[PDB]
């Protein structure tokens, strides 16, 4: 019966009668609460005690069997409710989006610190009492929907706005340049850096000839290059990195005067990076490690903080700089042009279903809001007619606004009508001047917040050309490479021979190694080296640029020399078998829970395992499924029983090989060094702390963490086999 | 001017100025209303004292000018303003439905007399106290969007019954059978009866070659071909047609026994129909007849009121027939077998917009409701699919039932998820059978409305074969034919002839002409001396068809045999200029409103006309624009100014002659039979009513018209010029 | 037997052991060009060939759906039902949202002197070379089915084949539009559309909503007397004039600038309708000028412009 | 699945899925089709002697195999699959 | 806006100009809203006053000295006909 039963109609219960799975954000954090999300509980589908439906409304008595000519015969075309569970299955998918398809959204609020009236009449921006709704989605670029999360790669960063006087869309990426200058090459370098056309190979990689190719020969893409060579190309977390909108827009105040404006996101949680080896491995191990993350980190309450800057610059000041700040390849060094924190923005409730709310929102640079206007740089005039054309395809039409996630949250009357899927349901006159409905809805005025275009002067003639003011290709990549610390600098270095020794035809490299020589005459020669390439005498002596308004270095370039590494949120393991000390268990995890760090038990089994105390003690999962590179730091409590079967296994010895090549913090309690002097590991370093007393082992263990990495290590990390 | 120049400035005041027109159902009719439309109402927004806003919420200020360089200059890539309103117009139409695209459509509600426990459990029959909402689409079939209403077509009626236990949909006929026997061949009929493939020609029309070429190699189509011939195929108006599901369906009680059944709707406003040549120059004065003739009976008052009826045939009875109750080309009689009036529908209420509402609904004969199910009609199974395909290109996506006007009022949990335009947001498990949400949505048992199909037995073999039961194609075409009265058969005579005489290749009126005389001798006579073909002794005595169970004809297969002719809402024209008796009208108006009917003043200009009495009276429309083949009588008051104004012109004259000719009633008062005796018309048939006093003529003339038209002035009327 | 023959699959003859409007192949095939050459590689020729599915089998019976016995139930593994069923299901794509009635044919333009001194466009340098062309001819507010000789602005769009690119001149029967910014054609044509509540009346604009928005917008005003004029109802598109109504440039060799406006000028005269006679066509033939086009081109009274 | 995944009823047109023999029929129109068709469209027809034509049992047309077909329209999972 | 409706309109013979106006009026006279069809005809006399006339009376619209007396549209680059 009990097998029979599971062919049968199912009338019956199945219920039975870290520690909590993941769940919807209205499931787990319901008391998150802001306008948008209660807009979108009128969509909500609550289940329980209700009857399985066809879409039309109609009770279904077997879930389990097609309608058959008998029991064992043939399949009735009469079968409307076998054929509409298919039909609906067989179109379930929609286009993924043509770059940064690969994405993570979670809803939250912002809040202005103070009104920035002086600067713009943007309503968001005016008055700190409110809490203005925001979605954000981050991306990668390159891959397609099922690409891995912790590639290297561009990470885009969109937040969308919903305020009182429109929707915003913040559209930016998580360095401040991009690799081109003009709308027009957008096809021709995504083609270049996506797989290539004949095999589509390869996925979520720039490490391929035809990338490079493109970069060899539009030197205007070197800047960003370096960005994404460096260890920004692969960060921690979404929590810990920074936002830049990339272009100058324009503020225009109550009183019509402009400011120039490049928008920032400044992470809470400090800017933190992984290296390339562990990147590359947690691709394998687990291809959702940044959108587990995220949804992770919401539900446990630390939840992602970023504060919004602005560099500001008046009208008057628009050519003060050695660079057009109209040009995308080119950021403002913040030692000239500080960054105004001016609001903050938390992340706090994850969606309820991923494709309703994840995979259909929509974000375009051109959602303005009237307090906000367009600069003349080419690169974003041409995002201004993508954004919307493209969501046409992807989201079936015009009426894409009219989806839950996407519409806003103030009125939005128009003329506009028809078009695929129209769910508003409109009673009156359809065009504009009418006086059949006396022109309602009518024209705003300025003075009453109808958006208007600030009259900037244009002069010239109609013609196809980059601007002389556009022509400088290597300053910046030098300003960054200077600014690097010694260990940025060698991941850079790093990088790129990784990276260009997957290119096939020798050209390609060489030719760019000889871009690398306009930038830094060492960077050429290390890249050059790890190629078996010989440079010339004459590219020794390549003319290298000048500082950039007296600039050599700008320290904000920099990661890790201003001290930017938060501890609160991050991972430890904790190497633990049947035979552990109970006692050191619980004040590692006080110590840890003092610092607002998690730490995370793992066994060779799954479930419990029982202390020398002879308690049961609550495993996080096994030392197989999570390698040192899903966490921060390995800690290792005592227990000659815990030890001992530890050092019978592989993992748990690689495991600490591991988290020491790659430059981690590893605490070692008591015999636990037994486990770390097997091991062809050299003498504990200022990063391996060990201690008898597990309080004490655990807050110096705790302060070893601060600094991130042990970069010092790095050196005798290399010759490790493992 | 001043003026001038503040029409192409943003519009900032007020356009307004400080019997009636057409209005939105929800402006004219906010009374009548049902669980539907209140639904449908969290989709209106009101545009009064809005602004102007784009999609995304921002408030527009000049609606009048492209953003450019200079005020006669270049215009701008970034006027996001602008491309947003022109990408929604551009995006606006959707496919036209593959056939019946040219339709109208209301609201309504329907109650069930008494109980149908006996027969189904389907739910909205069991309970005569529930208003179950409707909305109900009729359709002409051949012509495309924009296509004429009054064409020589089949009409389509779908009726959307928004019940508590699902959405049932009956889509039906205005004739109780239809033209092929399987599936299959639809797209053949169908390319068939089109505009021809090469030229696109001719549209509305059956007229052409390749449409009667199918018909003369597919004699089964005759039946229907007789139905459309004759004065069935251009009715009066939607709200005077017969309606019929034609398939057999099943009803199924709670004790598991079934019922065969076919579904009718009578219409309690009669049976009536235009006659050819008033159906033709109708198309070409108002194409959109019908669709105006619903908005504004609606809005009049003179709701479209039919009865369900239902033949109801026990299981035991389905082989004691003389044809198969499951071949769609077979009515069944309705003396062998009672059409049971169980309930009525009313149609009370235009809809807000005709496209969100009207375009987008969809339909399906698949989409019925526990207590019913289908048969094995061969056309009716291929229809199940059919609908759900059309409308997945047609609608959008798999969504389609997401759009207000298809959403049931009923709950429809199920485990489907994601597709285009995914309104819902689902949190819980999107698979059964489930545990992590203990399988709710859970399956419903039959004994709580679970939808199970009737056990019916099946026995043979897999094939493709032409039931035998089926192959019977001259009996009920003629049994039609002898139920009609003489002037319908010569009207079903005219048909044919018309037709027949647009086809090009003579072998094709030769074949169809052959077909004929299997049905009737009489009937192929007329159409070959029409056509100038000969008929050869052996054709004048092709064996003929007899009864079939024990009938030769049906009375219920005539329009005008059966007496339902109703007088109330029909139109008159009132034909006047200045000088016109004004008491005379006052009468009129009184004598016509007594019965129902509407009196129209069509004078020669719009505006008022003067009564020689020296009073104002308010005119309806211009004798030009509203021939007399838009109402269904005519009648002339006195005044000898306005008898003598409309006798020096052409267009009030040809009123005359043309509505004698349209065998239409006719009132003359006094000295308006002084414009009737100058035209070349002969004396006063029973259908010309004269007379002096108002009141008294306005009386027999709407006796006169209670009988629908003069049949026996109709070879008088030949003759004469007009 | 010949009944049952009729429902049974037909594998003999059935044509017969003043002439009918014809596919442009049947009827002009030596009217030839390179355009029509290169879609002949697209042209199907069903002579003596099976009927098949769309994977190329063979079918046996078009007539009967595939069932459980001659009188049961269709069965879901009729692949052949129902790949004929679904292509039928999704034969409609939307129709143009402006102009959707219209009427198309092939020719081809040659330029009669060189136009160097103006433009360097391929297509009017050399007066050897046959362009070919294809033209649309249009009305502007019905919907597909909508008649021919309604009041209205016609539409003629010509696309020329140059060996330079594709020049598509885009033109109306008037020399002027009624509006000025494209910010405002969807207002205009919403306003001239039927109206949104009723979708009343089609191919007119002889309603509320359209004069409202003349009333409001004397822009207007210049078009609104052409299509109220006997422009507005052409006897024939052999018979009505062509304007590009825009000034475009043209650009010669040495980079020189003119402004430049389009004409066509019809051979056959400028000739039309009075109002009741093209109201009482669109009753008896709604399809009178797409008839008389392809009419006109089967006699050998080409259009000419 | 592919008439949304692929555009449309016409993915046949589309080259990797073309048969490489013949494949006339009476299917008309779809969105993006690529065939351009002068003859009758429908079947029956006597303006192309109909042609296109079914092809006998004999000569190549698929017929299915006339399995016997016993039992009561049924949701059920048989009882043979129980294992 | 006014200039060329005079220019089309004055270079129209009698029939063509008799035609415009049955084209106004057949149009004006399906509309429903009395003003709009008022608000039409006035902007008719700023382009001809016989032509505003014409339409106003098919139309039972009585015209104000105003309307008669509205100023009209001059020459185009010394045109006021073009007979093609
Ligand atoms: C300043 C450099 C650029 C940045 C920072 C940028 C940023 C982004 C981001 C973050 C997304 C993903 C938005 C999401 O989560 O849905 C995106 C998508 C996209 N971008 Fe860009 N982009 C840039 C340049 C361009 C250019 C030059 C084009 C082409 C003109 C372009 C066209 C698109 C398109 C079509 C999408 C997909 C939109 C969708 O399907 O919803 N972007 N961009
Ligand atoms: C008993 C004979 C039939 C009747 C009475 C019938 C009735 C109708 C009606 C009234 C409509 C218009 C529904 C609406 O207003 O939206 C319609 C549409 C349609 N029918 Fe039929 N039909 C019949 C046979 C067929 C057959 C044999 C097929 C093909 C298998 C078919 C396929 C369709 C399709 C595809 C539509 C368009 C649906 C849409 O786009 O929403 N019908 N039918
Ligand atoms: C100078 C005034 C204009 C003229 C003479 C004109 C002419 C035409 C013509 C002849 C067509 C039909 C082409 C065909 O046969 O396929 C057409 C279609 C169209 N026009 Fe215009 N038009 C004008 C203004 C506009 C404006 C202002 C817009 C909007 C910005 C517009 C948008 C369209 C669109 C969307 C179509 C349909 C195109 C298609 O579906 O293939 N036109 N126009």
């Amino acid at each position: 019966n009990k097998a029979i039963s599971t062919v049968e109609p199912h009338y019956e219960d199945t219920a039975p009668a870290g520690v909590e799975p993941m769940m919807p954000g209205s499931d787990k954090t319901p008391k998150n609460r802001n306008e948008k999300l209660t807009q979108l509980d009128k969509f909500r589908f609550a289940p329980q005690g209700e009857s399985l439906r066809t879409n039309q409304g109609v009770k279904i008595s077997d879930n389990q069997n097609s309608l058959k000519s008998g029991a064992r015969g043939s399949t009735l075309l009469e079968d409307f409710i076998l054929r509409e569970k298919i039909t609906h299955f067989d179109h379930e998918r929609i286009p993924e989006r043509v770059v940064h398809a690969r994405g993570t959204g979670a809803h939250g609020y912002f809040q202005v610190y103070e009104s920035l009236a002086s600067y713009t009449t943007a309503e968001f921006l005016q008055d700190p009492s409110v809490k203005t709704p925001v979605f954000v989605r981050f991306s990668t670029v390159q891959g397609s929907r099922g690409s891995a999360d912790t590639v290297r790669d561009i990470r885009g960063w969109a937040t969308k706005f919903y305020t009182k006087e429109g929707t915003f869309d913040l559209v930016g990426n998580n360095t401040p340049v991009f690799f081109i200058q003009d709308a027009i090459k957008f096809p021709d370098f995504v083609h270049a850096v996506k797989p290539e056309p004949h095999n589509e190979i390869p996925q979520g990689q720039s490490a391929h000839d035809t990338f490079w190719d493109y970069i060899s020969l539009q030197p205007e893409t070197l800047h960003n290059v370096m960005w994404v060579m460096s260890d920004r190309g692969i960060p921690r977390s979404y929590r810990m990195m920074e936002g830049f909108g990339i272009h100058t827009y324009k503020m225009i105040n109550a009183e019509g005067q402009c400011h120039f404006i490049r928008f920032h996101w400044k992470p809470v949680y400090g800017v933190s990076s992984l290296i390339w080896d562990e990147a590359q491995l947690l691709t394998g191990c687990d291809p959702d490690f940044h959108r587990r993350e995220l949804w992770e980190s919401i539900e446990a309450g630390d939840y992602p903080e970023y504060e919004l800057g602005l560099q500001i610059i008046p009208e008057e000041d628009e050519h003060k700089f050695d660079f057009d700040i109209l040009d995308p390849t080119k950021l403002i060094p913040e030692s000239l042009v500080p960054v105004h924190l001016v609001g903050k923005m938390v992340l706090n409730r994850n969606p309820d279903n991923y494709f309703s709310e994840t995979e259909q929102v929509a974000f375009c640079p051109g959602n303005i809001v009237p307090g906000i206007d367009f600069s003349d740089d080419p690169l974003l005039q041409g995002r201004l007619y993508s954004y919307i054309d493209t969501q046409i395809s992807r989201l079936g039409g015009v009426n894409f606004h009219e989806i839950p996630i996407n519409k806003p949250i103030c009125p939005f009357h128009n003329h506009q009508r028809d078009g695929m899927h129209r769910m508003s349901i409109s009673g009156t006159a359809n065009y504009e001047p009418n006086s059949i409905n006396n022109n309602w809805p009518r024209e705003a005025p300025p003075t009453e917040g109808g958006f208007t275009t600030y009259p900037q002067p244009v002069n010239g003639y109609k013609s196809r050309k980059r601007s002389s003011t556009f022509i400088d290709f290597y300053s910046q990549p030098r300003l960054f490479w200077l600014s690097q610390t010694k260990v940025e600098q060698n991941h850079i270095v790093g990088g790129f021979s990784f990276e260009l020794g997957k290119v096939v035809r020798p050209w390609i490299r060489e030719r760019v190694v000889n871009q690398l020589t306009y930038i830094d005459h060492q960077l050429a020669q290390s890249v050059a080296d790890n190629l078996g390439i010989k440079l010339s005498q004459e590219q020794l002596k390549h003319p290298l640029p000048g500082p950039i308004n007296g600039l050599s270095k700008d320290r904000s370039l920099s990661m890790y020399d201003g001290h930017h590494q938060i501890l609160k949120s991050r991972q430890v393991a904790i190497l633990a078998a049947d035979g552990v000390c109970g006692d050191a268990i619980d004040n590692i995890m006080k110590t840890l829970k003092k610092y607002g760090v998690h730490g995370k038990i793992f066994a060779p089994h799954v479930g419990r395992i029982t202390s020398l105390q002879g308690n049961e003690i609550e495993v996080n999962g096994t030392i197989e499924g999570n390698p040192s590179v899903m966490v921060d730091a390995v800690i290792i409590p005592d227990g000659e029983d815990s030890i001992d079967s530890l050092m019978k296994n592989g993992n748990a010895k690689h495991y600490v090989i591991q988290a020491f090549k790659h430059l981690k913090a590893i605490g070692l309690q008591g015999k636990a060094f037994k486990l770390y002097d097997a091991l062809p590991l050299p003498k504990p370093d200022e990063g391996i702390v060990v201690g008898d007393k597990a309080a004490d082992l655990a807050e110096a263990f705790c302060n070893v963490m601060r600094g991130h990495r042990i970069w010092s290590r790095e050196s005798v990390a290399q010759e490790i086999a493992g």
